[PDB]
Formats: structure tokens, C-alpha cells, sequence
């Protein structure tokens, strides 16, 4: 009944990603194969990366979610995402969240909560992240004029949409700008509307 | 400030289901860069590779439930809690795929509520895209009294209905209880529900 991995064979390994053929035992006692994807960068970390839900709080204003718009070569187009990135060797999820947030948007934030490791596309890959909810005090002088510090090859546009109408604003962006919205962002947006 | 685009896409390795390409693209400064990209081989004329279904089970004098599925995922080497999901067949509408997948995996006959534009699953890694299809399930209808699944070859599914009003804590309890990974879309949905109250 219980399924498990028998063995993994490397098909192709690049600098960043690899393709494996996975042999596994199905519930009926029959062994099957599966073409799996993995990052090559995972080490002693609980997950590959962090995604940050940055809630920007200014008084006398709506709460905003801070998103980033980037060109994504795999997608061959621009995407709207939660700020995200790899957890560095020895770095905690919480710390990687704040750093990524500051690198991509400039905002200095405070941890609110940190998810367990969640899978990005379990049908395709073993990639996991921690989803980290961060509040940004946008009345602090820190965040008055936020200063992005992007690394080499990081071209990032910051986009702050209101929480209270996030789903509609995202759909407007897709129709207007012909962007692709991230699935995690859209799931979040949906739930806000579906809450009772 | 210049706009970015694909220059070329060179195949590195193609399987029956997934392949790895080397993408060359132009960055904003006018310098060419490369990227190791993942793509599914099954895509054709569909607006997306697949669908994920948010099934809201509605019953009189019961709290709304979200219907999730637990499956072994070879890439993860373990069981995962996910929204019902699969590929869109050739010529199939996303809505039609959502309903089919939900009935095959769970046995529930849903009704369409809303359907998203194509959204990306992991755009830093792959081009994989889906429509997120919100579906209501009338639990009081007799068709949905005792749902009869019908999984295809190599499909092995457990149905898990958690209340909407307490989804996040119920998922936490499931992770604490056994070795399990919650899907990122599931967790993001549950987070928003909490954050909305
Ligand atoms: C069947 N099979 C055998 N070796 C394989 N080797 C590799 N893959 C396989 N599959 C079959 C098709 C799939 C089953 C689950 N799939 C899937 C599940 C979920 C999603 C969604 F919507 F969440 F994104 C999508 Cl797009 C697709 C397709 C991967 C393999
Ligand atoms: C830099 N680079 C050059 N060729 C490449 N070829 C391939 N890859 C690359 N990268 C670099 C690292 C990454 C940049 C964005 N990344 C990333 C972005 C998002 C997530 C998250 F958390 F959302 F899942 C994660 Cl885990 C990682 C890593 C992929 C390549
Ligand atoms: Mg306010
Ligand atoms: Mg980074
Ligand atoms: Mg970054
Ligand atoms: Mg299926």
C-alpha cells in the first residue's frame, strides 16, 4: 500500500537544475518510473527558497501587498511574484526573507510568521520554500525612501497593490500589461475574497 | 531600462513528460545572458498546461469545507496535500478539465464559480502554467452524498475535507501528525483566509 522511492538515476545536470528518472513502488506492488526535476543548490537547508508576503502598513492608507515584476527566462515573459529567492548556506528562513525583501524592494520588515517547508510543484519537482509573512512599517524613516540592492542579473520592478482589492487589481494587470501572475500570489488573492 | 526577450531556446535533454532547455535572453542593459529552463512536453494549444481546483463543499448546517487530496509524489519522495489538479486534455476547456479532475480524484460533481487566467507554478524554474478554477460542491445533492472516485492508471488519491474557517491550523495539525508536505498554493490560500479575518 505504501509508496516509496527505490532509486534515482541522473539524466542531466546543469549548474542550477537537474533532471532525474525516479523509480518508485506504487500501492499495488508495481514499480513505476517518473521524470523528476531538482535544483542543484539545496544543502543542509529545510527548503530551497523563501517567498515573502510583505504587508505594507501606512496609517490613513489601505494595507498593500508588495510584489515584484521580473522577466522570467523560463516563462519568456514578465511575471508578478512575491519577493523570493534561495536560502543561503547556514542562513535561517526568517533571515533570508528579510534580506530578499530588502534586496528586491528596499523595505526593512519584521517577521510575522514562517510556514513549514511547502512544495512548489510536487508533480514536477522537489522544490520547496518557506512562505514568510512580513509586515513593513511604512511610517518608519527606514522605509520612507526604500533602497533596493539587486545582485548581478536581478532586474526588479516594485509593485504595491491594495490587500482589500488584490484579486481585481491583479486581473487588471493581466489584461492591461499581458503579465503572468504567480500561482501562490493568485491563491492568496482568491482566498482574501473567499473569506467569510 | 530596455525590455527583455528570448533570443534562442536550445534543447539539452527531452523526456516523455519534461525537458530541460538552455535559454539565451537579452537583459535590460543590452547584454545577453543564459538560463537553464524546465518545460513540460505535453503542452499544445491549451491556454495552460493544467488546472488546479479550489472545491468548496457547501452543506446546510455545516461549515464550508475545502476539498484537498493526498498523493504520493515521486519528485518529492513522499505524500503531499494538494488542490485537485491535472493536465488539460487537447481541445478540453479549463473549466471542463477542472470538473473532470475533481470528479475523477474525489468523486464530487462540482459547479463552476470562477476561472483564473493562466498563472505560473514556478516561473524561476519552469514555464508551467495553470488555471485556478474555483468550484462549489452542493453536498446536499444526492450525487454528492457518497462520492465515487474513478482514478486513471497510476493515480492513487486520498480525499481530505478541512473546514474553511480553520484551514491553516488543520493543515498544521496534519504536518505535525505525520510526514507530509503541504502544497505552496494550498498554504497561501490558508494564510490569506487567516489574514482576512
Ligand atoms: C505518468 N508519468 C510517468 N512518468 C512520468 N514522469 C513525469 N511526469 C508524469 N506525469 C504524468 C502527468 C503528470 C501527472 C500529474 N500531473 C500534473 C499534476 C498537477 C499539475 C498542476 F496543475 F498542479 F500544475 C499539472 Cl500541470 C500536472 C501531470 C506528470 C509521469
Ligand atoms: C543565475 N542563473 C543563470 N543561469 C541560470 N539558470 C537557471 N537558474 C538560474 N538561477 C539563479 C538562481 C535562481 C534565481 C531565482 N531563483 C529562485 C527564485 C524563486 C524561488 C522560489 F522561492 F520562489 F521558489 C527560488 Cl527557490 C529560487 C534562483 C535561478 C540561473
Ligand atoms: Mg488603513
Ligand atoms: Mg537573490
Ligand atoms: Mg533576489
Ligand atoms: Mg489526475
Amino acid at each position: 500500500g505504501k509508496q516509496y522511492i527505490i532509486s534515482e538515476e541522473l539524466i542531466s545536470e546543469g549548474k542550477w537544475v537537474k533532471l532525474e528518472k525516479t523509480t518508485y513502488m506504487d500501492p499495488t506492488g508495481k514499480t513505476r518510473t517518473w521524470e523528476s526535476v531538482k535544483r542543484t543548490t539545496r544543502k543542509e537547508q529545510t527548503a530551497d527558497g523563501v517567498a515573502v508576503i510583505p504587508v505594507l502598513q501606512r496609517t490613513l492608507h489601505y494595507e498593500c501587498i508588495v510584489l515584484v515584476k521580473q522577466f522570467r527566462p523560463p516563462m519568456g515573459g514578465y511575471c508578478i511574484e512575491f519577493p523570493a529567492g534561495l536560502i543561503d548556506d547556514g542562513e535561517t528562513p526568517e533571515a533570508a526573507a528579510l534580506r530578499e525583501l530588502e534586496e528586491e524592494t528596499g523595505y526593512k520588515g519584521d517577521i510575522a510568521e514562517c510556514s513549514p517547508a511547502v512544495c512548489m510543484d510536487p508533480g514536477l519537482s522537489n522544490c520547496t520554500i518557506h512562505i514568510v509573512t512580513v509586515t513593513i512599517n511604512g511610517d518608519d524613516a527606514e522605509n520612507a525612501r526604500p533602497k533596493p540592492k539587486p545582485g548581478d542579473g536581478e532586474f526588479v520592478e516594485v509593485i504595491s497593490l491594495p490587500k482589500n482589492d488584490l484579486l481585481q487589481r491583479l486581473d487588471a494587470l493581466v489584461a492591461e500589461e499581458h503579465l503572468t501572475v504567480d500561482a501562490r500570489v493568485y491563491s492568496y488573492a482568491l482566498a482574501l475574497k473567499h473569506a467569510n
